[PDB]
C-alpha cells in the first residue's frame, strides 16, 4: 500500500490524456488500491490516476463521510442527461486550497467498467455528477480552473507556483 504523489496544477502532465485500461487485472487493482489510499490519506473525495502520474483511465471515489463507500470508475465516460446546470464550489487534489464555481450538467449518465472489468452504468446527481464529471475531465486532460476566468486562473496558477518555489 503506497501513499503515491499527486500532481499540482502547473505540472504539464495533468494535461495528458490518459490512454483506457485493456483489461482489468492485478496490477490495475494494486493501482486502484493505491490511488485509494492516496485519496483518502489526502484526504479528498475523489482522485483520477492522471493526477498520479499514471495516464490510464481510471478514476476511484469515496463520497462518504467515514470512507465507507469506495467507487471505481475504468474507462468512465458520462453524457449529461439534462441541459439543467448545477452550480457546485469544486476543489481539486492536484489544485490545493482552492475552490471556485463550476457550473455543470446537473444529472449525467455514467458508463465505465467496475474492479472487476465489468461494464455497467449509473445515473448520477448531486456530488456523484459533480464528482465524475470533474474526474472524467483530469483523464481529458482537463482541469477544473479551465471553467473559470483567465485572470482567475493565472492568479491561482501564481500562487502554486509560488508555493511550489517555497517548497
Ligand atoms: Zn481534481
Amino acid at each position: 500500500m503506497a501513499i503515491l504523489n499527486i500532481l499540482e496544477f502547473p505540472d504539464p502532465r495533468l494535461r495528458t490524456i490518459a490512454k483506457p485500461v485493456e483489461v482489468v487485472d492485478d496490477a490495475v487493482r494494486q493501482l486502484i488500491d493505491d490511488m485509494f489510499e492516496t485519496m483518502y490519506e489526502a484526504p479528498g473525495i475523489g482522485l483520477a490516476a492522471t493526477q498520479v502520474n499514471v495516464h490510464k483511465r481510471i478514476v476511484v471515489m469515496d463520497l462518504s463521510e467515514d470512507k465507507s463507500e469506495p467507487r471505481v470508475f475504468i474507462n468512465p465516460e458520462f453524457e449529461p442527461l439534462t441541459e439543467e446546470m448545477d452550480q457546485y464550489q469544486e476543489g481539486c487534489l492536484s489544485v490545493p486550497g482552492f475552490y471556485e464555481n463550476v457550473d455543470r450538467p446537473q444529472k449525467v449518465r455514467i458508463k465505465a467498467l467496475d474492479r472487476d472489468g465489468n461494464p455497467f452504468e449509473e445515473v448520477a446527481e448531486g456530488l456523484l455528477a459533480v464528482c465524475i464529471q470533474h474526474e472524467c475531465d483530469h483523464l481529458n486532460g482537463k482541469l477544473f480552473v479551465d471553467y473559470l476566468s483567465t485572470l482567475k486562473r493565472d492568479r491561482i496558477r501564481k500562487k502554486l507556483e509560488k508555493q511550489h518555489r517555497q517548497q
